[PDB]
């Protein structure tokens, strides 16, 4: 009864059973939104399940006996209370069930189409979840369904507004770009929604820039899609354009056409590193995914990069040439270290602090970067590593502890590996330089571990076995096989002269399954490997290269220019940057080419 | 380990196998000097082996028509 | 390794629960195992989802 | 006329170089039907003997223009054979 016989009822969709008793909610003074009728598990109530079950014929008679009654809350704004399952409205049944007419039905009966959905299943999880976003009108849009959107946006009674933000300040464009996965079918979706929606916006509100709007993290779409990782969708918005009646909404535009000559516009409204926490700053730092490099290799991204960096090779270089001579005096001081020996002291402990100073700058700035990528940044920790031992070595000397000869030369050694670092700035070993760490160092820390089990596991057996007189010396011997200098023979005063050799002998063979295997391990590397991946990254190298560098010095932070030209498009002035492309296949903004 | 002709000579041995690596006891600083040699030990087998893959990728990824192609116009000239 | 360990040790031979969660289909009961994915081109036992 | 631009000439920055004359801008753009009525215009006609500020005639800018792709490699060799057998008819002397 009450409960299990109004449920009952609506799941088969008949409404004569749903006549009588109706006039009981009154004599009975319960109201159905009440917890009577509702069930208390998830607060899931009658007209959600009537919307469940599909158009029920049961929709429009349960709205038209709750109306008879006085009903201070109406039925079809109710909300799940359940935590998992917080927020969810009939409103969101009815565009989950692709029921367009229900949808109707439901709106020009007074729902509300702003009901948040903050439910634990509507968040993004790593585990059973599904993050439309919030509200009524980003579950269409996600969904595709280009039918109800349309009539959401365009219903003569309660819009859905296009401005409406979730929980997490996250729009309507917002969600099309988190439930962005890359996946040819999802892209299609997400690309073709993303313009519908902005097409859509111009006529409903021309005022409003919706490709402005952040949630409450600070990003806008087109910079939530460059961190979140989503390159398909980050690669339609960052090259756009339309026809006449939307020329602009476009941000890709032609500026003169001569023959099979074309040169091309592309907006840097938020991409320019001129501009505080840019697509380029969220991309090299700020962005954790996989496929980063495959961001700064896009057709606007690769020419804009390639015109920073020439305009900064200069600097570079000299960057590279200050600290080549800071290591002849290095060098030279190291040779000596037992007039002018005076001065090389003072310089070297300046040289210490000075890229101290800096690199501590350099982690102050940013520090999430090391974090969540320590292969990009694996020289940042080795220059600062180079440089608080130099400073610290000098504090001995002058601390009078003779401790300070083997930090000294320790800093010696690891400052020329840091000079590698700037090999990414030749194209040739630049490239080479990436397969150094990112292919190799990857797969031959696993064997380091290997060997020392096997080193040390025959070290000890060999020395007692002989007693080949030492743990360390029994191990560094059995370390110049590797090297080709092991010393095997037939001892003849050994107590065990036959055993030791065939441990020895079993030790040799095992070397050579260890090498050769790990030859061959590295092999498969090689051979399945992407000749645009190792160049991808090279790109990517020198992208934070130049971004880290065009602000300048930590002690004089450098003014720097916006790159591009501030031109009309049509009166509104956007910064754009020139792409000159040919193209033969082909068979305006100004009219005279320049 | 007495000059840098010498000292570089007896590292540039261990590429060609002859390198003679040994806990010296008479050394002031025995064990440092041990562990920056045992460092130069691992890193030529890093550079060694990594420079075979580094060219292992041009054999791998060559035309058979490229290197064809080269020796009739070295022929031609 | 994980069934061979799955029985327990030598010595102690733990008792092993059974994976998955007895439901009915439809009145049959049987022991089901749940696998969750995700579908863009796609365009049922239970009404609310869990 | 001749068209002796910056633009014109072959640079290593922006620049287009079709030749220099109306005529081989016209066979570079792939417009068989301008070509046709240049040379054939019953009133002063189209030289195809006309050369650049190079010394480049028609069929020589064809060759700059050629890039080896696939569209370009049938646009140039399409518009080269045309010439030629124009040529027989307009100048069958000049080589
Ligand atoms: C074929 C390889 C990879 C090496 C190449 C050089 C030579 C002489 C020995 C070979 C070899 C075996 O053919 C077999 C083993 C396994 C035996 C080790 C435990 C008894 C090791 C072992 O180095
Ligand atoms: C795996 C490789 C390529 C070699 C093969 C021979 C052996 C015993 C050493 C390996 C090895 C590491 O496994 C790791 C490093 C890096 C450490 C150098 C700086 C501490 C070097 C290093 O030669
Ligand atoms: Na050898």
């Amino acid at each position: 009864f009450d409960r299990d016989r109004l449920f009952s009822v609506v799941s088969r969709g008949v409404p004569e059973e749903l006549t009588g008793l109706l006039e009981y909610l009154r004599w009975n003074s319960k109201y159905l939104t009440d917890s009577a009728y509702t069930e208390g598990s998830t607060g899931k109530t009658c007209l959600m399940k009537a919307v469940l079950n599909l158009v029920n014929a049961c929709i429009m008679p349960l709205l038209q006996i709750d109306k008879d009654s006085g009903n201070p809350k109406l039925l079809v704004n109710a909300q799940c209370t359940d935590e998992f399952y917080q927020g969810h409205s009939a409103l969101h049944i009815a565009i989950e069930k692709r029921s367009l007419q229900c949808v109707k039905l439901l709106v020009e009966n007074g729902a509300d189409v702003h009901l948040r959905a903050c439910g634990r299943f509507f968040q993004k999880h790593q585990g059973t979840c599904f993050y439309f976003g919030e509200l009524p009108l980003s579950l269409a849009a996600c969904t595709k369904q280009w039918d109800v959107v349309t009539y959401l946006l365009e219903n003569p009674h309660q819009p859905a507004s296009l401005e409406a933000t979730d929980s997490l300040g996250n729009t309507v464009l917002h969600a099309l770009v988190m439930i962005a996965d890359n996946s040819p079918e999802n892209s299609a979706l997400v690309i073709h929604m993303y313009d519908g929606l902005l097409q859509m916006g111009a006529r409903l509100c021309p005022t409003v820039q919706l490709e402005e709007i952040s949630n409450h993290q600070g990003l806008t779409p087109l910079k939530l899609a460059a961190k979140e990782g989503k390159i398909e969708i980050f690669r339609h918005i960052l090259q756009r354009e339309f026809s006449g009646p939307y020329q602009p909404l476009s941000r890709k535009f032609t500026e003169w056409c001569y023959g099979p000559v074309r040169v091309s516009l592309y907006d840097l409204s938020s991409v320019d590193s001129w501009e505080k926490n840019s697509v380029l700053e969220i991309i090299a730092f700020h962005c954790k995914s996989p496929n980063r490099h495959r961001m700064v290799v896009l057709e606007p991204l690769n020419k804009l990069l390639q015109e920073k960096w020439d305009r900064l090779v200069s600097r570079f270089f000299f960057n590279f040439a200050c600290y080549l001579v800071y290591m002849f005096i290095f060098t030279v001081v190291a040779y000596h270290q037992p007039s002018m020996l005076l001065l090389g002291h003072i310089l070297i402990l300046l040289g210490g602090i000075y890229l101290l100073l800096g690199q501590l700058w350099y982690f102050w700035r940013r520090r999430l970067f090391i974090w969540i990528s320590f292969m990009d940044s694996y020289f940042e920790i080795l220059f600062l590593l180079q440089a608080l031992l130099t400073v610290l070595s000098q504090v001995l000397r002058f601390m009078e502890t003779e401790w300070y000869l083997p930090l000294l030369v320790l800093s010696l050694v690891l400052g020329w590996l840091n000079l590698l670092y700037y090999t990414r700035g030749f194209q040739h070993t630049g490239i080479y330089s990436v397969m150094i760490q990112k292919v190799i160092l990857r797969d031959l820390l696993r064997f380091l571990l290997v060997y020392l089990v096997f080193l040390f596991g025959f070290a000890v057996a060999l020395v007692s076995l002989s007693r080949y007189r030492s743990i360390l010396d029994a191990s560094l011997e059995l370390f110049k096989f590797t090297i080709g200098m092991g010393e095997l023979a037939f001892q003849e005063q050994l107590r065990f002269r036959g055993v030791v050799l065939l441990l020895l002998l079993a030790y040799v063979l095992l070397t050579y399954v260890l090498l050769l295997n790990m030859l061959i391990a590295l092999m498969s590397e090689t051979v399945n490997h992407v000749a645009d991946n190792s160049w991808s990254i090279w790109k990517l190298q020198k992208a934070i290269s130049v971004l880290e560098m065009e602000n300048g010095y930590w002690w004089c932070r450098r003014k720097k220019h916006r790159e591009g030209r501030l031109l009309k498009v049509g009166p509104d002035e956007r910064w754009c940057f020139r792409v000159e492309e040919v193209n033969w296949a082909a068979w305006t903004l100004s009219e005279d080419p320049s």
